[PDB]
């Protein structure tokens, strides 16, 4: 032992490490603050252990305790030294690990003691990586601390190079903690600084270079006149000489007021050559505007003519461009005075006076030097100067193409607006490339153009892509402040939101938040531009330039504040989402009107769309949808068209039809000339006509929050939920009318609702208030409160039903104001002051006046917040208040408020109420005191349980949940024997777009979003349950039966079992309506407690699963407060059920949370399932009229992973047929041993020559290719001589067992119709009814010619016909046999020194692998004596004597061969024992490797219709494979597992195995019907055939297939499939291995050296589920067991309970355990309820618990009053 000073600052004081040190009987002194060398915290201490310790230790301390200071750093030092190490281990892509090192004078550079390499998953979030890393360094310390303190570990120095980081180095990569590793590394590439050459040129320099390259090329074309490059250059130099002499210096602002002409191009280049920048002034601008631009530009010279000279009013030195005295005689290039950082132009932006944007030379050059190579601009191109020279569009028109040698065509403003004339000019002049603004483009795309090859657009949101031309379409984005454009996208596909593209050269785009921090990919934010497009700024306006042109506080880079919202897509392109301020609020919903335009244009008749937001003086804002179409479209039609996938507040109130959209002169839609409309409520508004219709409309207005409802307005499509329907019903009770929850979906408008209720009379008393209970000592609990109490008492140390939520606050929030407000809520709500105790056998509640809240204040870092939180999640004692612990973890950037409650208090609605009231109290707002208490509701409901309605509702579940309920066997792992509540979480986010389509679809078809998701979940579960027609799942309801309990803090949620049906042969919409028809009756009987529902159903209690259902589907509405939207639910590693799906509406989308049992599902299994749910969800929302059968579960990524891991087996194999190999080999090695029968040896030559003779004798009998001759012979050399001779002649051999009954051979005589029969002498008389019968033992049936007969067979000719219920003839071709032989030879090679054993009967295909397995490789075939296959002695004698290396065994016959060999030590040459014919016992693998080491046991599978084999799995000496897979396909084999509808099944889901490839059979002989049934073409093979095996099989994660039995011989007990092999193995593992086999009989029931009677059930109970226990195969001892029998019997209701009786079998539940424990406490016995689940028998549990509470009698006995 020794004293240890534990130094931690951002970790806790009670960590696993400290407690482990205390467990070793150490004294751990913990200091969370600074320590000075003279601090008493440094005396008598032997070690110093640091762990997330802020502050650096003093120098004297490091030297004084040298070798005794130990730090726990969560990194693989030397990598990521310092702060935030785990995050930097990912972002900098460094090695991952953890290090226990020594402390030196520097930051984590000391010598290492131990180090471990941890691995992060790409799909793990950063927070997941933090927990994994911090746990690894803690467990490593627990593992090595003793080896350190005892000096058993030698410190080693660090490998040289690594990384160091500090505290503020992550303040930009925040907001990224929930982002996965792959998505983080992607955002890195998409937003990290790339490595390029700078710009050392100006435009005139580059233009003067191109002028020398294409001097005589036409440069500008105005009217019919033209100008070449040299002529343009010389005319500009003349004017620039005159300008520079007048007094133009760099950074001057010479203005130009000319119309589009040649003189404009000359003028522009003259200013730049002189040295200045040109300020374009439109000659048509107002006079005051012209003067402002001149005054602001500070221009002394004006380049105008005589038409626009008087528009200056003596404002500058006018230089007429038509006066010859304005041009010099110098046509030589001027001397250069400019720099790449000089102004080139100043264009003004009238964003409403204008602002002069200043652009420099290097900005334009970077754009021009990118434009030319991007679009391939050649000197052969033609572009038009379309845009006015007062906009940056003309810069792209003029400057980008002049640097490429192209020709500019000046567009007269007389045209330009006539897009028909522009298409003419473009066609008759061959214009190839140009830039058209968005509005003009979308109108030009309706023109027949053949000249353009590239058309670029940009300015407004581009939507239309359908064009009448062969030109490529490009979309661009960019503000004038950043040159012209910064991103470019090629419009290839149709897009809803056409991307603005990827950044251009020397330009980087960043999507940031309001704090200028990096947003994750997909999350929107402000577009920030960085690169060589950023100009100097605004002219004479430095304040605004500092506002938009900012330097980054963390990157030091100059950025432009675009003010636009955008998001990065995964591909790399940027998607424009709108302006950050142009968001309008319609019906209280902030929307972007531009999101509606793509849906309206998708209408078949609308070709142009623009949605505008207009306002009325009253305040209300309305959307107007302007559309261009051939004629008008009905208003309702447009409301229907948008209603298919848009909510109501985004459906415009008014629609305006237009012939053509007005365009501004800039090329954009006018958006101000668009006609106006008019306070009307629309055309679909029908006002109430009766008193009841107005009464209902006001109730509808109150619930849905919409004023002036319509008679034909749909409740669900205007915001109605389930709670809104129940509100409507309750508000109608106050009126006096009764509406059922189902009648709303059948009457979803006020019109129909009136017709239903107008015949009803107002009844009083329909809504009774809740009576407030008078003051009492104790209060009775509710049924759900009792149930939560019963659950917690099973394991009184469980956190499964603990409710943890965290909220991240800014550091400005007073931590005490939170505590104060939380302490107010403890007073306001009696639930926070309620304590639950037990009075006898009754659970009661007691309210306490005041309770003390636990508010722990801590300090932590980002990589410790979770582990600081995880230790605060401790069990609750339901007898102690406040039942809610809280606290605040303060980091350097946030304050994490946390609280932990119990589900007996905090349900879903209680969390929303608590967040609402905390946000009010934190806002210093008043809180009107509460009015009702949970004690009142409990009494109300406990009384309602004795009503008549309750008896009606309990009959619904008794008449429904009784019978053989559905069985959902999800593809899980092996179910643990007990119950596991260990779990994890995976999340799937549905984007806001699909979320709208899901909601709009549900509303359109009288459904809620919950009903729609429930069907998708039901279909998802059904398809995983082998396409079941019925499923069972669970859900949760609010449980607020009395309407006065919606503001109370308590547990109300009730659990409902949902029995649903899915018809795969019908549409999604059909199943959607039938799901509603099964949910609504359940919601009408929803208030029966779940424990009573189970009892009424008379359900089992199988310990491997949960009652009634195993999967739960929950849905919570959107957050009502902002404090609620910023809350985070914590799982803490608990899964209450096998799988839970919760759909949470967050941020206009859907966050679907997958809570799963970690013992039943892996991370990869869940990742496949969340991807399959998305696959079905997208398939369904886009396939409503489609049948559910046509939806596929497997994803394209799973289809391609299954191919690569399984069906990628193609390998080119030689086409030399097996006969030609015997010829080729015999000629090479003629006297080498080929056959060995008994003690005689045949050589290749002897075999070949003997085979040749019988071949010639066969040819003269009419043996032609694809002719069949039957064989009746036993194991001999003649059989081998026969078989090979059949093939040499050209035919195929048909094996016929010679000892077959005459009826069988007659059948195969008829079906084959074959005439020839090669038989042995004892069987010639059996072939009596043939034609040509030859005795193989008579030299008459042989000939003299030892010559090899000619080759007459082709790779597609039949080689044998194996017969298999009347047998059928499987026809096998040559190349089929050649492929399985080459594959087996490539896998299990038989070489020259190796051999085979002929032991399988030739009426079995496995024999063929022995008949021919030796020919490739030139081995030998030892022919086992006939009937010796049953004698393992004779078998063994052969392998030892002949050196047999390849042997085939049926698993049943390998058992007697593994025996006998037990003990024998004779040497062996065996190499492969290939097993096939039946399922391999899991116990045989070790038995084989024990008796015969060095052998390689291999399990092979293959039907006769796939030659011989098809799949193989190599068993290893590890002996750990319980499934015993049949394996993966062989070379050029492909296997598929399909469902009942022909779809590929995913991993784990069972289906029918199917085969495909080269070694497939040609078909059944004389049975084309069966050939068409079992050999079918399939889209998986692209029209090629597949063989239906008829065997059930499942895919494994490895890829190896598992044999599940024949589909027509499948055993199912109560729906669940039975694996009878797993039953026998669990029965054989005992000592008495009688090896009894289990089989199923029908009465359907399972039946199967010890007097085991019913005790074997107890053995098969702790390993197998009750549905896989074979049905057919009182002695209380002490006073304790005698007592236990009485309490059990009295509670369970059973008489004479004996020990060794299963408590749960006797009807036990977690409720009856609490009763049994309660009765036992009053007699001072102590039983733990969890022990009942571990020791379900009395003799088992009586010692393992049932301790006594010691009673004493003393203290003060005698008193003496002095
Ligand atoms: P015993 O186990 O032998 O007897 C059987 C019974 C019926 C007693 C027992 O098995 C039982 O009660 N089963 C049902 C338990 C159940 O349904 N628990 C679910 C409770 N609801 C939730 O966990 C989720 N509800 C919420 O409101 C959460 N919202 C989101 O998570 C809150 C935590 C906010």
């Amino acid at each position: 032992m020794g004293r240890i000073l534990f130094l931690t600052t951002f970790m806790s004081k009670g960590n696993k490490v400290v407690r482990y040190l205390e467990s070793l009987h150490h004294e751990v002194v913990i200091c969370q603050e600074k320590v000075h060398a003279q601090s008493a915290n440094l005396q008598e201490i032997d070690w110093i252990v640091s762990y997330a310790y802020g502050y650096i230790l003093d120098k004297e301390i490091v030297s004084r305790f040298r070798g005794r200071i130990i730090n726990l750093h969560p990194s693989l030092l030397p990598w990521n030294k310092g702060r935030d190490p785990v995050f930097w281990s990912v972002w900098d892509e460094t090695p991952k690990g953890v290090t226990i090192h020594l402390i030196d004078e520097h930051v984590d550079t000391g010598d290492i003691l131990v180090q471990e390499e941890i691995a992060f998953a790409d799909e793990d979030t950063l927070l997941d990586c933090y927990n994994k890393a911090n746990q690894a360094i803690e467990e490593l310390f627990i593992r090595e601390w003793e080896n350190i303190v005892h000096g058993r570990i030698a410190p080693y120095r660090q490998t040289a190079g690594g990384t160091l980081h500090f505290k503020a180095d992550r303040d930009f990569y925040k907001n990224l903690n929930m982002t996965t590793v792959r998505e983080l590394l992607a955002l890195k590439r998409l937003c990290a600084e790339p490595k390029e050459k700078p710009i050392d040129k100006t435009f005139h320099q580059l233009f003067e270079q191109q002028v020398e390259m294409t001097p005589d090329h036409v440069a500008v074309v105005d009217r019919g006149q033209s100008l070449t490059y040299k002529q343009l250059n010389e005319r500009a130099n003349q004017l620039a000489h005159h300008l520079r002499g007048k007094g133009v210096k760099p950074d001057d602002q010479v203005a130009i007021m000319l119309d589009k002409s040649l003189d404009m191009i000359v003028s522009i280049l003259a200013v730049m050559k002189a040295g200045g920048a040109y300020v374009p002034i439109d000659p048509d601008y107002p006079g005051e505007r012209i003067a402002y631009m001149l005054a602001d530009s500070s221009a002394a010279i004006l380049l105008t003519n005589a038409l626009h000279e008087e528009k200056a009013n003596g404002a500058c030195d006018i230089i007429d461009v038509h006066d010859p005295d304005s041009y010099s005689e110098n046509t030589n290039n001027l001397p250069h005075v400019n720099r790449p950082d000089d102004l080139v132009y100043v264009m003004y932006t009238s964003g409403s006076l204008a602002k002069g944007v200043m652009i420099e030379h290097h900005n334009l050059v970077n754009f021009c030097e990118w434009y030319r190579p991007y679009f391939g601009v050649t000197p052969a191109d033609k572009a038009l100067v379309y845009s006015s020279f007062s906009f940056d569009g003309s810069a792209l028109d003029i400057f980008t193409h002049l640097l490429a040698g192209a020709a500019l065509h000046i567009v007269p403003s007389e045209r330009k607006y006539d897009l028909d004339a522009l298409n003419d000019y473009c066609n008759q002049e061959g214009i190839t490339i140009s830039y058209l603004p968005t509005g003009a483009a979308e109108q030009f795309m309706q023109m027949d153009n053949q000249s353009f090859r590239v058309v670029i657009t940009g300015g407004d949101v581009l939507k239309k892509i359908e064009r009448n031309g062969t030109y490529k379409l490009y979309n661009g984005y960019g503000p004038t402040e950043c040159t012209i454009m910064v991103t470019m996208f090629e419009v290839d596909k149709p897009y809803a939101n056409i991307p603005i593209g990827k950044p251009i050269d020397r330009t980087r785009i960043l999507i940031l938040d309001e704090a200028l921090a990096l947003q994750p990919i997909g999350v929107a934010g402000e577009l920030f531009i960085v690169g060589e497009g950023l100009g100097r700024g605004y002219l004479n306006r430095p304040e605004l330039t500092a506002e938009k042109f900012i330097v980054h506080p963390q990157t030091g880079e100059r950025m432009y504040r675009t003010g636009d919202r955008a998001r990065f897509l995964p591909d790399g392109n940027i998607e424009f989402l709108g302006r950050l301020d142009n968001l309008v609020k319609i019906r209280g919903y902030r929307i972007e009107p531009g999101e509606i335009e793509p849906f309206l244009m998708n209408h078949p008749l609308i070709e142009l769309t623009t949605v505008l937001a207009k306002e009325q003086a009253d305040g209300r804002k309305y959307l107007v949808g302007y559309y261009v179409a051939p004629e008008e479209i009905p208003h309702g039609e447009l409301r229907e068209w948008l209603g298919n996938d848009l909510p109501d507040y985004m459906i415009p109130t008014y629609f305006v039809h237009m012939k053509a959209f007005p365009l501004t002169a800039n090329g954009k839609v006018d958006r101000r000339a668009l006609p106006d409309v008019q306070e009307l409520l629309g055309e679909d508004y029908v006002a109430p006509t009766d008193e009841l219709e107005q009464q209902l409309a006001q109730v509808w207005s109150h619930v849905l929050g919409i004023p002036q409802m319509g008679i034909d307005d749909h409740f669900l499509e205007r915001g109605g939920d389930s709670i809104k329907v129940m509100q409507l019903i309750h508000q109608l009770k106050n009126i006096g009318l009764s509406l059922r929850y189902d009648q709303l979906f059948t009457h979803p408008t006020i019109r129909q609702l009136k017709r239903l209720l107008t015949e009803q009379k107002q009844v009083n008393g329909l809504l009774e208030p809740l009576r407030e209970l008078d003051e009492q000592a104790e209060y009775e609990t509710s049924a759900v409160e009792k149930r939560m109490y019963i659950i917690q008492q099973q394991d009184v140390e469980s956190i499964a039903y603990n409710v943890v939520y965290t909220i991240n606050f800014p550091l400005t929030v007073d931590t005490e104001q939170i505590r104060v407000a939380l302490e107010q809520l403890v007073l306001r709500h009696e639930g926070l002051r309620s304590t639950y105790h037990m009075r006898g056998d009754e659970i009661v509640k007691r309210i306490v006046p005041r309770a003390e809240l636990s508010f722990v204040r801590q300090t932590g870092e980002e990589e410790s917040v979770q582990s600081l939180l995880a230790e605060q999640i401790k069990p609750f004692d339901l007898a102690k208040a406040p039942l809610l612990r809280a606290g605040v973890i303060e980091t350097a950037d946030k304050k994490v408020l946390w609280f932990d409650s119990h589900h007996i208090l905090l349900d879903g609605l209680s969390k929303s109420i608590l967040a609402r009231e905390l946000q009010a109290l934190l806002g210093q707002q008043v809180l009107s005191p509460v009015e009702k208490t949970y004690k009142s509701f409990a009494r109300w409901q406990n009384e309602w349980f004795a009503s008549d309605e309750y008896e009606q509702q309990i009959a619904y579940w008794k008449t429904l949940l009784q019978g053989e309920l559905p069985a959902v066997q999800l593809p899980t792992k092996k179910r643990p024997p007990q119950l596991t509540f260990d779990g994890a979480i995976q999340m799937y986010r549905v984007n806001p777009e699909i979320t709208r389509k899901l909601k709009a679809t549900a509303a359109k078809h009288d459904l809620t979003l919950y009903m729609l998701m429930l069907t998708i979940v039901s279909i998802w579960l059904s398809k995983m349950n082998s396409d079941s027609n019925q499923v069972i799942l669970g859900t949760v309801t609010d449980g607020r039966q009395h309407p006065d309990t919606r503001e109370l803090l308590g547990m109300f949620v009730n659990t409902l079992p949902l029995l649903l049906s899915i018809d795969h042969e019908e549409s999604f919409l059909h199943n959607l309506q039938q799901v509603k028809a099964k949910l609504l009756p359940a919601l009408q009987n929803q208030y029966v407690p779940f424990d009573k529902i189970l009892e009424a159903a008379r359900v089992k209690r199988e310990g491997n699963r949960h009652p009634l259902f195993d999967v739960m589907f929950m849905m919570q509405g959107a957050p009502e407060t902002e404090l609620e939207s910023n809350m985070h639910h914590i799982n803490a590693g608990i899964s209450k059920f096998d799988l839970t799906l919760e759909v949470l509406e967050r941020e206009n989308g859907l966050n679907i949370v997958f809570e799963y049992n970690t013992h039943l599902f892996d991370e990869g299994m869940i990742l496949r399932m969340v991807a399959q749910f998305e696959h079905l969800l997208l398939q369904a929302v886009h396939g409503l009229d489609q049948q559910v059968k046509r939806f596929e579960l497997v994803t394209e990524d799973e289809k391609r992973d299954l191919f690569l891991r399984v069906n990628d087996t193609a390998k080119a194999y030689p086409n030399k047929l097996i006969m030609s190999m015997l010829e080729d080999w015999a000629a090479a090695t003629p006297d080498k041993t080929a056959l060995v029968f008994r003690e005689q040896r045949v050589t290749y030559r002897e075999l070949n020559e003997r085979v040749n003779q019988l071949a010639h004798t066969l040819r003269e009998k009419g043996v032609q290719p694809d002719d069949l001759v039957m064989l009746m012979a036993e194991r001999s050399v003649e059989m081998m001589v026969a078989i090979f001779a059949v093939l040499k002649a050209g035919g195929a051999y048909l094996p016929i067992d010679p000892h077959s009954p005459a009826e069988r051979i007659a059948y195969i005589f008829a079906d084959s119709g074959a005439k020839l029969v090669l038989a042995q002498s004892p069987f010639v008389e059996k072939a009596s009814m043939a034609e040509v019968v030859l005795d193989l033992n008579s030299a008459s049936s042989y000939a003299a010619d030892t010559s090899n007969p000619p080759l007459v067979n082709q790779p597609g000719d039949l080689v044998y016909v194996m017969y298999t219920g009347k047998p059928k003839g499987v026809m096998i071709e040559h190349g089929a046999l050649l492929n399985v032989l080459h594959g087996m030879q490539d896998e299990y090679p038989l070489l020259q020194d190796d051999a085979f054993l002929l032991k399988t009967t030739y009426i079995f295909d496995i024999s063929v692998a022995e008949i021919f397995g030796w020919v490739p490789g030139r081995g030998k075939l030892v022919i086992l004596e006939p009937e010796a296959e049953k004698n393992p002695k004779a078998i063994w004698q052969a392998v030892v004597g002949a050196g047999i290396t390849h042997i085939n065994f049926v698993p049943s016959m390998l058992i007697p061969f593994v025996e006998y060999l037990e003990g024998r030590t004779e040497a062996n040459r065996l190499r492969y024992i290939l097993a096939c014919g039946e399922a391999m016992p899991d116990e045989l693998v070790p038995k084989v490797y024990e008796v015969l080491p060095e052998v390689k046991l291999e399990n092979i599978y293959g039907p006769t219709e796939a030659t011989i084999y098809a799949s193989r799995y190599s068993l290893a000496k590890g002996s750990q494979e319980s499934p015993v897979p049949i394996g993966k396909p062989l070379p050029n084999y492909r296997m598929y597992i399909i469902n009942r509808h022909g779809q590929l099944q995913p991993i784990g889901v069972p289906g029918e195995l199917c085969i495909a490839g080269a070694s497939l059979a040609r078909g059944y002989l004389n049975n084309p019907a069966l050939t068409e049934e079992k050999f079918t073409p399939h889209p998986l093979e692209k029209g090629e055939r597949i063989y239906r095996t008829g065997d059930l099989a499942r895919y494994r994660e490895d890829g190896n297939i598992e044999y599940l039995g024949r589909m027509d011989h499948q055993v199912k007990i109560r729906g669940y499939r039975i694996e009878l092999d797993e039953i026998r193995s669990k029965l054989i593992q005992e000592e008495t291995i009688q090896d009894a086999v289990v089989v199923a009989r029908n009465d359907a029931y399972l039946c199967a050296q010890e007097w085991t009677v019913g005790q074997l059930r107890e053995l098969l109970r702790r390993e197998l589920p009750e549905y896989m226990i074979p049905a057919h195969f009182a002695a209380p001892r002490t006073e304790l067991e005698a007592t236990l029998a009485h309490i059990w019997g009295e509670v369970l209701g059973i008489e004479r309970i004996g020990i060794r009786d299963n408590f749960f079998e006797l009807g036990g539940d977690s409720i009856k355990g609490l009763q049994i424990a309660s009765r036992l406490q009053r007699i001072n016995w102590t039983m733990v309820i969890n022990h009942l689940f571990l020791y379900p028998t009395i003799e088992q549990i009586a010692p393992f618990v049932t301790s006594e509470q010691v009673v004493i009698e003393a203290a003060a006995e005698n008193l003496y009053f002095q």
